[PDB]
This record gives structure tokens, sequence and C-alpha cells, in this order.
């Protein structure tokens, strides 16, 4: 309850939008129209953790479901990951550090940083219909930057 949320769709720099790919997965596709229904409402918490002018820490959650971005390691390897969660108890101020995010605002565009993982962020690929994830490499091919538009559902 005393938790402050927001809720909001994000689209990759490259102007693709997310959306749900299977029962845990998102996909990043260039999405149009009506069609744009297939589009992940996000309930952004704003969470416990070393706050910033340039660094907020939240949590992102779908908006009425109990799932959660989360980052963990598979294979050694920092993955992102949608996580269910108990629907009682989230979400919450102090979320564990699995669930948070550094948002950074860069030139008008938004950069989600694992708190777990630092320097790894979340990705999409410049091909559509690929699956969201971790990366370890902003800059590169892979796109990390987003903008964020509010909504409500």
């Amino acid at each position: 309850a005393p938790v402050r949320s927001l809720n909001c769709t994000l689209r990759d720099s490259q102007q693709k939008s997310l959306v749900m790919s299977g029962p845990y997965e998102l996909k990043a596709l260039h999405l149009q129209g009506q069609d744009m229904e297939q589009q992940v409402v996000f309930s952004m918490s704003f969470v416990q953790g070393e706050e910033s002018n340039d660094k907020i820490p939240v949590a992102l959650g779908l908006k009425e479901k109990n799932l959660y971005l989360s980052c963990v390691l598979k294979d050694d390897k920092p993955t992102l990951q949608l996580e269910s969660v108990d629907p009682k108890n989230y979400p919450k101020k102090k979320m564990e550090k699995r669930f948070v995010f550094n948002k950074i605002e860069i030139n008008n565009k938004l950069e989600f940083e694992s708190a777990q993982f630092p320097n790894w962020y979340i990705s999409t690929s410049q091909a559509e219909n690929m699956p969201v994830f971790l990366g370890g490499t902003k800059g590169g091919q892979d796109i990390t930057d987003f903008t964020m538009q509010f909504v409500s559902s």
C-alpha cells in the first residue's frame, strides 16, 4: 500500500513496442495502429534503493498481474526473467534486489540498469520478434534506451 506506482508503456529508441510472448516472456516488435493493443502496460513502482537526480530505483511489474521483471543468474549469465509473486505481498517499497532497476534519464530517453548486476541493462534487438533481455553492452548494436508513455488501465 505504501508504494507509489505509475502505469506506462515503454518503446525502445527504434520505436519498437513490447508485447507478451509466452507466459513469462516479452518480445519487442514494430507495432502500430489498433494492433497496438497487444502492447504491455507496466506498473512502475518507486522502491527503496540509492536514489539520485539521475538514478531512480524502480520495480517493473505488469499492470494487473502478479508478474515482475527480475534479474537472476541462469547459466552463470545475468538474465532477465518474468517472475510470478504472491499477489498479496506485492508491490512493496522494499522489493528484493532482483526486482530493482535504476531508471536513468539520458537525453529525454531512459535506461534501466539492473541494481543486482551493475552495468547490465534491459535490452532489445535491432530485429523484431526477438525477446527482451539483459545486456552488459551499452552502445553496441543492441538497444538499451527507451521512451516512456504515461497511461492507465
